[PDB]
């Protein structure tokens, strides 16, 4: 029993970051194989940042430029090229510690894990969503850029984030393992601003699952509602609308716990309607969305 | 910017996990140098869980019923006693992945992260308090008794809990390395009830002036208030009292923003008496506890 906000174990990618240093700027890069993964704007002075032509900048870079440092040893760049706003440094030696990996693009509303680094060395592991502005609500401070979002699938590390800014708002931006920015967002210190943060609506349904399947259950009410009925009251409350297609990845919790997904909509109706009282699910005053049905499933089944 | 529930990296401790099975009870065990650490209930069946000879259970017990699997390879068990409520099994192969380690038994209101395991495999890691009741409020199903809960100071893991127990209101019980609970309870299945959940007052003070480091600012008020003053608003709303110990953790923090501490203190207070009014703090409805003085100095600093 129980319910938290769960990462990955990290150790994977734990064996995965490097420090990349080019001139004055250092952050995090990956390792993967003989190729080291990094932000672009490492080749970037902070008065290049706020216009910078990064093909021009990278003409003025040699292999010899790119500090790659695994722990306390060098490694040995024979080769760099960009794609989109990442770096791929060749290396001379395929990381040893490389997990199976893939690099996917997660959609809006995906849940993934974050290992916050400094100069190549881990610092912590968080859970995050690709927010439905592309956005994120991190942990990032000065030299952070470089960590990256993965998912774990028994032995394989999914590589879906790569950070890279911090808005003004201090909310944060990213690329995916092949550097095309999540969003609108480009590697410029320019005014950027995010869109509406809306409320992922079927990650807040898995998580009334969870909490029904955990012993809260004093928000389950009377009623019921249509797919129409509930998306004017989301529409409202700047949830995301609930597709069937959500309803369908629902159904497993829907069939374990015995209520109807129209159902659990009417619950989540009623309290963004009336709100909690003061009352708490899973320890949380608010409605938490950073739980896909996919999280709820593994950590109410116990996957490793 | 931004602050997050942040786990420390796992690494070191997923090259620690092992399964242990006596009989039919398969849990994790904990590899350091030539012994596993695991729970002592291993050698019961369920029927003994309702009131065990734990002396007499483990008279019936040899080295070569315990079997210990690192991955897919078997430990030989060379030795075997019980130290308090923990089994110490000595293998006859050191672990190769032993990282520098203490044990330390933790007081209340320290924060730790939990690697949950199943089968001796890592599922997950999330941060857990000690809350002042000696339970922990974490995510545990059958068979992630053995996982544990450290601290790590740069590469030194400090082992501060092993998971034993869900009481039957879902909150959890353990010990510390040595096999001692934290709090009064058993490894007994029999009714062991929960003191009173009260609230760690300087981990919520070190939240606010990690809010307030990150740009909410929204609670702080013109008002101040005393030791004595706060107390006993504390005591109303079962907050634990603040000590000028507490005061003192707190100083870092304190002099970084220019609050004083008992400014802080008067604004606790306005948001315990008056609420939050439907406005959130780093993303939280409810006053956040499970970040220590420590941990907001460690995130808002990014050390690795
Ligand atoms: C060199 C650097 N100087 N500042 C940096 C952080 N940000 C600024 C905004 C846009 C990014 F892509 C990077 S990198
Ligand atoms: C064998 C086991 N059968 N149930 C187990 C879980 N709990 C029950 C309550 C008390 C504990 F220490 C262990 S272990």
């Amino acid at each position: 029993s129980g319910f938290r906000k769960m990462a990955f174990p990290s150790g994977k990618v734990e064996g995965c970051m490097v420090q990349v240093t080019c001139g004055t700027t250092t952050l995090n890069g990956l390792w993967l194989d003989d190729v080291v993964y990094c932000p672009r704007h490492v080749i970037c002075t902070s008065e290049d940042m706020l216009n910078p032509n990064y093909e021009d900048l990278l003409i003025r870079k040699s292999n010899h430029n790119f500090l790659v440092q695994a722990g306390n040893v060098q490694l040995r760049v024979i080769g760099h090229s960009m794609q989109n706003c990442v770096l791929k440094l060749k290396v001379d030696t395929a990381n040893p510690k490389t997990p199976k990996y893939k690099f996917v693009r997660i959609q809006p509303g995906q849940t993934f894990s974050v290992l916050a680094c400094y100069n190549g060395s881990p610092s912590g592991v968080y859970q995050c969503a690709m927010r439905p502005n592309f956005t994120i609500k991190g942990s990032f401070l000065n030299g952070s850029c470089g960590s990256v979002g993965f998912n774990i699938d028994y032995d394989c590390v999914s590589f879906c984030y790569m950070h890279h800014m911090e808005l003004p708002t201090g909310v944060h931006a990213g690329t995916d393992l092949e550097g095309n920015f999540y969003g609108p967002f480009v590697d410029r210190q320019t005014a950027q601003a995010a869109g509406t943060d809306t409320t992922i609506t079927v990650n807040v349904l898995a998580w009334l699952y969870a909490a029904v399947i955990n012993g809260d259950r004093w928000f389950l009410n009377r009623f019921t509602t249509t797919l129409n009925d509930f998306n004017l009251v989301a529409m409202k409350y700047n949830y995301e609308p609930l597709t069937q297609d959500h309803v369908d990845i629902l159904g497993p919790l829907s069939a374990q716990t015995g209520i109807a997904v129209l159902d659990m909509c009417a619950s989540l109706k009623e309290l963004l309607q009336n709100g909690m009282n003061g009352r708490t699910i899973l320890g949380s005053a608010l409605l938490e969305d950073e739980f896909t049905p996919f999280d709820v499933v593994r950590q109410c089944s116990g996957v490793t």
